[PDB]
């Protein structure tokens, strides 16, 4: 340590990230532990055979899609505190807080309603493998001895922008348009509800990360955009698998959209 | 990654680190940005330049140890993470975020009061410098390259046991103390108050996992025992150094041999 940024002043207080940390602790208050899922039990065991191994792919793809990203930011929070940028830090402590309740959640919905000694990793295939057990990880454990503004892009890309704000987010909303309207799971659709206001939150991270690095040299958004191609087959090859097991690949497209033009050339 | 915990199952809700996650939660709502400082910018602009600049040491040690912490936990969590110590990650979760508002607490302290341009690094003197911008900082990350249980409980010593449960810990008791007895700086003692309710939970961490390792070796005990001692001299080397600049020194001793006495051999 050379020094110590609030020994010597303070903390940015009109930093962007200080102000997103402000806002997760305002908005980060709930609870997993809270969450009455008694209601959740009673549904899940009033649907047939059939109808809960419908659920099952989804839940599977969610507490992976939790834990990994859980796991996965900590070589984020390391690179930028090596880089000195203490409110980027000081927010990434309520994002990986945050992620540690959405695993919570999902394990307390599986043990709520008697799936938890079910072993869900079937629901996995191919395409889910290579953005989750590898791309994703791989891209993240790079900052650790490689924290180049190119690495660092790559690193936002595939976690911000495909894996939470093209995949996730279009699974959450796929699966809550389904039971909602089915009047179903209502405990674990206020558990997504809550963990789709703090996604808000990252996605905002990872939007302010790639432009800060885009704004120094336009050659950076040309990398992001190709980066973002590079990863759609998988992106889509886990819906086909999904699909062949429509809404879904509609929001799915539209999501991936969004996020390149969140991103400026300049 | 291999698989996730909670698509095979489950996390170990009986998990003695997530009790303390679930308790982390429970108790860790408080929120710096909350707290009324207004009367301690009129009590430090009643103090004499004399009578202010006695308050300033402590305060450079204060701000510097919650900076140090909050960016040095951070290889404990991936060491626990690589090891699948999904719950231990679940609790830092939170011991990262603590850390955050601890800073924060002091940053905005110091801005209230009018001492944020001020440069307070002229307090930390060759011990403390030591400690924290050397073996705090080593010792934790060896863990990324060498996360054997030596390595585990000389972090764990030096980070838990050392610089929060016996340097911090005493000089927050001193510091409160004092100005609680003068009527000053009330927004302050009740961000201490806070802060101590929160090292409370950090501490346990720091004897779980000391203990954990110790039980399968008590070889590693006799380590535990000699890295305390190893920094003994730097503990009290601080301490003279402000003192030279009393039951400061009175309860450090007291801490250093109380968390010795929290480790068993068996
Ligand atoms: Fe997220
Ligand atoms: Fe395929
Ligand atoms: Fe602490
Ligand atoms: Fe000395
Ligand atoms: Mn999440
Ligand atoms: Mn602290």
């Amino acid at each position: 340590h050379d020094g110590f940024q609030t020994v010597k002043a303070t903390i940015d207080w009109e930093h962007p990230m200080f102000k997103l940390y402000e806002k997760a602790k305002r908005n980060g208050k709930w609870n997993p532990a809270d969450i009455d899922f008694s209601q959740d039990q009673k549904d899940f065991a009033s649907l047939t055979s059939e109808e809960k191994i419908s659920a099952l792919p989804l839940v599977a793809g969610f507490s992976a899609f939790e834990e990994a990203v859980t796991l996965d930011i900590l070589p984020m929070a390391h690179a930028l505190a090596r880089q000195g940028r203490l409110e980027d830090v000081l927010f990434l402590t309520t994002f990986m807080h945050d992620e540690a309740k959405h695993v919570e959640m999902f394990s307390r919905w599986q043990q709520a309603v008697g799936i938890g000694q079910m072993d869900l990793s079937v629901f996995h295939n191919d395409h889910y493998k290579r953005i989750f057990y590898e791309a994703l990880p791989e891209a993240m454990n790079r900052l650790y001895a490689d924290d180049s503004p190119e690495a660092v892009i790559r690193a936002a890309t595939v976690y911000n922008m495909i894996v939470e704000g093209t995949l996730a987010e279009s699974g959450y909303y796929t699966f809550r348009q389904i039971y909602k309207k089915a009047g179903l799971f209502p405990g674990l659709l206020q558990g997504i509800d809550y963990l789709n206001m703090d996604e808000g939150r990252h996605i905002q991270f990872g939007i302010y990360t790639i432009q800060r690095i885009v704004n120094e040299d336009e050659r950076y958004y040309e990398l992001f955009i190709r980066y973002m191609d590079e990863l759609w087959p998988h992106v889509i090859g886990y819906v086909d698998y999904l699909t062949e097991l429509d809404l879904l690949r509609h929001y799915v497209i539209k999501q991936f959209n969004l996020r390149k033009k969140q991103i400026s050339r300049t």
